[PDB]
């Protein structure tokens, strides 16, 4: 509602454009947030609707020099498939190969001394003083390479220079231009003065420069294309053709028609043949079959479906033909939500990437200044203190002046210094790692969103769990119905009917179960009439009930906890106080029923704790994070469920009114708190907390309050979410370390500091060491794909030996 616009940008290649655009839009008044992702090439800027409009944003962006447009809906694979870049770089490398092989052959022919040479290396035979035939060949071929292979770099550098920015191709164009002009000048000088010896020229590096540059830029796109595998596979899974059928009266198909997805709407009925994908979500009408969503949620066992159940678009039918009633069509399909969440996850950049952008925005000028300083200091030391350099240049050759060797060495070390820096290794250190991590998470059911929770996941000290929906299954079952008052005037059928018709009014999870039990075991599907239904959450419900003879032919309602009776002026006896005590010790909550001020009896409610609840909490405790439990039920149930799980401190009797203060009090110490709720029920608590985990949410992954979503209703994915996130955060540090050692070692080696040792690099040897740098960063990120999902026997393997039992004695509770 605040003009949250997302723009797609075409032509953004380097890692400094992100910083440039971010700063340019941030410094403009009316805009406070600016995040654009290099990998997705999409921007996310929020602006005030009244001050400026999207037209101003697009004109500003096109003033910067990049084509911008509104984000599309259907087509997204061509941005991340990298096909165009791969084809272009393959063509460029193959084109440049024809001019690099002859240079390599000529260079190597000078290298090996022949045992019996035909004329003992006469390929440097002079024809006109100052110019050898080898130098003529090098000059001509390098001129052709420069006028043919450097066109793209020249164009890109010219486009970048139109603005105040400095980019990567500036380094390449500077290196090539200097290595060309210096050699051309020295050749002209030598030929003009009729020098007897042809000086050595830098006419061989650009042909060897471009081959390695193109090879590196092709291999790194090839490695990048493997980072977007998960998203591409998810996108290319939804069907397009729907077999819509028309039901006359008794599901009879009058005709068969084929309609595309963009035209089909809710309310239509579609038919699926065996081996065909489910096109749309909906409800199963008739027919029993099985379907697999291994590529949707990541499960392995093929689930069985029966009429009256739901389907997920993308799954493949196995047995027979089934007709379903379409409910979700288009962008609201679960797969579309998953795709949207994964795409938007690479938008909220962490601060570490912000520093990496600030440093990479000022890297090229730093390299240029270092190169100029190196050249100047080498000239100064040559023409001031000749002793240091002659100690390592001890051969005075009559064919070359002593100034000439100093000038050549200075220029060589000032070229290879700026031809060895790799800003790309800095730029794509974080995006590749985070995107591979998010993809491999999404392939396993975990749906981590946003880049901030990635490095936020490293520093949780305590994690918060909610009782219902997360530890327990969520489907309560009644154990037994107990009666305390009169039996004649209050028969079991009467109380069953009145409780059922009173609980039918509300939508409480236990109310549905108790109504189903009453209706089933009583034998009638009818119900009475309810009025004046008071609904106070966390306390109880009271109502007036009429028409009780419709069920008994085969009234003040007070339902709530212990304090509910006390609130309405009802006493609680000592004998009844000992009735629910035994049930609540077994983790079974109880409901008191009282009609007309009479102690009618007791109702038992039991919820089964999941088996995975034992391992996930203990693995987290072993990992080094605290855990606590919060619930709105009584004290005794919280203690009972905690022991069956292994959590010491609990927060019981929490009203659904405040429900946020416990988050604050854990954050008063300064630590970070993450709560594992269920979704729409605990939205205020999740969003306030640093990391909200919405577990057990099927086909409802469109949650804005939480930042970690789990599709499968499995508690082990909570452990796997942090486990996979830590292994992802470590890759940024490793990638950046490899992105700093390379530059801080590559400069001094190319700065000529290692002349006493005797290691000097030719400029072409400085780019072959650059192609190996960019690829090594991406291949390091691709190693995360070698991740096998752990299973139950894997987790319990390291858990053997240390399973400490705990009792209710060592179980703390809240303080007021
Ligand atoms: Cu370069």
């Amino acid at each position: 509602s605040d003009g949250n616009i997302e723009l797609t940008i075409t032509g953004m290649t380097c890692a400094s454009c992100v910083h440039n655009i971010e700063s340019k839009l941030t410094r403009t008044n009316g805009i406070t947030y600016a995040s654009v992702a290099l990998a997705t090439s999409k921007a996310l800027v929020k602006f005030d609707p009244e001050i400026i409009g999207p037209r101003d944003i697009i004109k500003i962006i096109e003033e910067i020099g990049f084509h911008a447009s509104l984000a599309q809906r259907n087509p997204n694979a061509h941005h991340l498939d990298h096909k165009m870049e791969i084809k272009q770089w393959k063509k460029s490398f193959l084109c440049s190969l024809v001019f690099g092989i002859p240079v390599m052959a000529l260079m190597i022919y000078m290298l090996i001394p022949s045992n019996e040479p035909h004329q003992s290396m006469v390929l440097d035979h002079n024809i006109i003083p100052g110019l050898s035939i080898l130098n003529l060949i090098f000059f001509i071929l390098c001129t052709f390479v420069q006028l043919l292979g450097g066109w793209y770099f020249y164009v890109q550098a010219y486009k970048s220079l139109r603005h105040r920015s400095a980019n990567m191709d500036v380094l390449i164009v500077l290196a090539t231009s200097i290595a060309y002009v210096y050699s051309l000048v020295i050749l002209v000088v030598a030929v003009a003065e009729k020098a007897e010896r042809s000086p050595v020229t830098f006419f061989d590096t650009p042909p060897m420069l471009f081959v390695f540059i193109a090879l590196g830029r092709w291999l790194e796109h090839l490695a990048k294309s493997k980072t977007s595998e998960a998203l591409a596979k998810l996108m290319s899974l939804q069907a397009t053709e729907a077999t819509v059928v028309t039901l006359g009266e008794d599901n009879l198909i009058i005709r068969e028609e084929q309609v595309p997805m963009e035209l089909v709407q809710r309310g239509d009925i579609v038919k699926v043949v065996p081996g065909g994908k489910f096109p749309v979500d909906g409800k199963v009408l008739e027919g029993n079959t099985m379907a697999d969503e291994s590529l949707i949620t990541g499960e392995a066992m093929p689930v069985t479906k029966k009429p009256g159940s739901t389907v997920i678009a993308g799954s493949i039918n196995a047995h027979g033909s089934v007709l379903i009633k379409a409910t979700h069509v288009g962008n609201d399909t679960t797969l579309a939500q998953i795709v949207k969440l994964v795409e938007e996850a690479q938008m909220s950049k962490a601060p570490i990437q912000q520093l990496a952008d600030r440093f990479s925005g000022y890297f090229v000028p730093f390299i240029i200044i270092m190169s100029t300083l190196t050249l100047v200091v080498w000239i100064v030391i040559g023409f001031i203190d000749f002793g240091v350099v002659q100690r390592y240049f001890p051969n005075p050759n009559k064919h070359i002046s002593q100034t000439e060797v100093i000038i050549r060495f200075a220029f060589q070390t000032s070229i290879t210094v700026l031809c060895i820096a790799s800003p790309s290794s800095l730029g794509l250190a974080t995006p590749t790692a985070v995107m591979v991590g998010t993809g491999v998470a999404a392939q396993n059911g975990i749906l981590i969103k946003g880049g901030k929770p990635l490095e936020m996941a490293h520093k949780i000290k305590t994690v918060m769990f909610a009782k219902t929906g997360t530890i327990t299954h969520g489907v309560p079952r009644v154990m037994r119905v107990l009666l305390l008052g009169d039996v004649a005037t209050l028969p079991l059928r009467k109380v069953l009917a009145v409780v059922g018709t009173a609980e039918a009014s509300s939508e409480h999870p236990l109310g549905v179960a108790v109504t189903k039990y009453c209706k089933e075991e009583l034998g009638t599907e009818t119900l009475g009439y309810c009025t004046d239904f008071q609904a106070v959450p966390g306390c109880g419900i009271g109502c007036k009930v009429s028409n009780v003879e419709g069920i008994l032919a085969h009234f003040s309602v007070l339902i709530g906890n212990r304090e509910w009776l006390r609130r309405n002026g009802l006493t609680i006896s000592s004998d009844v106080s000992d009735a629910m005590t035994d049930h609540e010790m077994k983790g079974q909550t109880a409901i008191l029923v009282a009609i007309d001020g009479v102690l009618c009896g007791m109702i038992a409610i039991a919820d089964a704790v999941k088996q995975e609840a034992a391992l996930a909490v203990h693995t987290l405790q072993s990992m080094g994070v605290d855990v606590v439990l919060i619930t709105g039920d009584n004290r005794k149930t919280a203690r009972a469920i905690a022991t069956q799980v292994g959590i010491n401190k609990v927060f019981a009797e929490v009203l659904p009114s405040h429900k946020v203060a416990k988050v604050q009090e854990l954050q008063n110490k300064g630590k970070k708190v993450a709560m594992v709720g269920d979704g729409v029920n605990d939205s205020p608590a999740l969003a306030q907390a640093d990391m909200g985990v919405a577990i057990g949410t099927g086909t409802d992954v469109a949650i804005e309050a939480a930042d970690v979503v789990l599709i499968r209703n499995d508690l082990l994915d909570v452990v796997a979410s942090i486990h996979l996130s830590k292994r992802t955060v470590r890759r940024i540090r490793i990638n950046l370390v490899l992105a700093l050692i390379y530059n801080l070692v590559g400069i001094p080696i190319a700065a000529g500091v290692f002349m006493p040792i005797g290691i000097v690099l030719q400029p072409w040897m400085g780019s072959a060491a650059m192609a190996a740098s960019s690829v090594s960063v991406v291949l390091s990120s691709l190693q995360l794909k070698c991740y096998k999902k752990p299973d139950l026997e894997r987790y319990e393997a390291q858990a053997h030996g240390h399973m400490k039992p705990l009792t209710a004695s060592q179980v703390s509770v809240h303080i007021g």
